[PDB]
């Protein structure tokens, strides 16, 4: 009789109470950046990095950092949505690990001196547009049938958090495994992707719950629809990493190799809900990145 | 500057000054794994009268429920007030009141008071005030910016700095009067400092919006909080009431619970640049010193 989309007002006993877990695991996982050491990471940008480099980093914590801003609402609304106070606690416990991470890559655009860059936002088009996407995607995960709901948490817990911002996190922690720079910086983005790993695994258990509860809903024409999505996903994420190397590709880490990652990710994102893999992956490409998976 | 009007860029910030909030709650942060309840649960099961046992389950109820929806709230000010610097401090608040209504579950819990949860429907008391506050987060979503003032002052003030220091107050109470509880009181000591901080921020962004729209603050606005105050200190008499359903503890008489109360409603109307209300009878207040001095 349990119905995921039904408002219960009495805390306990929970409907859910393996959901719960996720609790626990981000208390677990709970960082701020002070506890990290960036001062040889500060040098490390100043003097060591070319000016290609500079700017994908600069690019690659702005673009973290302002959609981290939007990944928090997305959590701490999800109980207007799914309204058990189970549910309710995971997402206001994922929605300031959020703000956490936030203030981690804001505090790094400050502490390097590129604080101008948030004030720019409007004038930079590729990462703006990703950002006005969120900001709609936001007003539809609140607004649109419950029939559709999977497809809000599939974009911000899969395809932004588990997809996205995994490749945002495979370039910076790339100049640590290459250059043996940004070492500090490099601590920070593994203790976020270990919060987002366990973010996108809440995203996957609730579209099985709701699959499960709600099977009609999810025909040959629904999957359809998703692979649609993913492929459309795919094809503005690309552009994204486009924007971020705007000044030039890194040779120890080509735009191949990350959209390869990307294909991957979004394929494991596919199948953890029960979909087919919907890129036929180049199996060179993607041993490139073996290290990142080996290193979280 | 407009509090009221959306800001998409997280930086810079309008309201640095509010960012502080942030770093206060993970200074204060705690989990209730950090206490030890175990002579707790001993004091419950053979130190305590049936009518303190019955005053600490309600307790422990009203306060874990009713941080349900508080912890709602602070996650929905960014909708009304749409500055990330604000959503950050309203996401830092709500995560806070998760582990506050955890801590109060888990002790409801241990102690063998599982099934009252499952019972809040049949308590019309305090049911009537978690449909208040459901409905009030309706008005705090929905209502005129006008308002809104009305609506942070409801949960982060009358509901954050005012009825639920008076159930800490109670359950702090046992440890003062009779050296018993001293886990749950380690535990109210550390949910007390955190609710402190979420009212002094509603204070803070209730002050901003007076600043910022003074027309909408005129004699009749003014006389509206305080008929809105008498009514919320009549609901929370209710409240008390039935936390007592059983009887009053002769240590810590209803008299003594309301003037505390009135105490800290008037604060806090004092705290938003309003005059006092509640004519205060100092004997009665003299008998909580004790509290302020413990926190």
């Amino acid at each position: 009789k349990t119905n995921i989309f039904e408002k219960r007002i009495n805390l306990k006993p929970y409907e859910y109470p393996e959901l719960n877990e996720y609790v626990a695991a981000i208390r677990h996982s709970y960082w701020i950046h002070t506890e990290f050491n960036f001062t040889s990471d500060i040098q490390d940008f100043k003097t060591g990095l070319s000016e290609v480099e500079r700017s994908a980093i600069k690019n690659t914590m702005l673009a973290i950092s302002q959609i981290e801003v939007a990944v928090k609402t997305f959590w701490g609304d999800v109980h207007h949505r799914l309204p058990k106070p189970e549910i309710a606690a995971v997402g206001a416990t994922f929605a300031e690990s959020e703000v956490r991470h936030h203030d981690a890559y804001s505090h790094l655009l400050e502490i390097l001196g590129l604080n101008e860059e948030f004030k720019e936002l409007k004038k930079k088009p590729v990462i703006m547009k990703r950002v006005h996407y969120l900001e709609t995607s936001l007003k539809h995960a609140k607004s649109d049938d419950d029939r559709e709901y999977t497809e809000s948490i599939l974009l911000f817990a899969l395809f932004i958090e588990h997809v996205s911002l995994f490749s945002q996190f495979l370039i910076i922690m790339a100049f640590n495994k290459h250059k043996n720079m940004l070492k500090g910086i490099s601590n920070a983005v593994e203790a976020t992707s270990k919060e987002e790993q366990i973010h996108g695994d809440f995203g996957v258990d609730i579209i099985n719950i709701i699959k499960k509860e709600n099977p009609e809903w999810f025909d040959e024409e629904h999957n359809n629809l998703i692979k649609e999505m993913c492929l459309n996903s795919f094809e503005a994420e690309s552009k994204v990493v486009d924007w971020i190397f705007e000044k030039g590709e890194l040779d120890f880490l080509p735009k191949a190799v990350i959209n390869e990652f990307l294909k991957n990710r979004f394929n494991k994102s596919l199948e953890a809900i029960g979909l087919e893999k919907l890129f036929d992956i180049d199996e060179a490409l993607l041993q490139e990145t073996e290290w990142f998976d080996d290193e979280i």
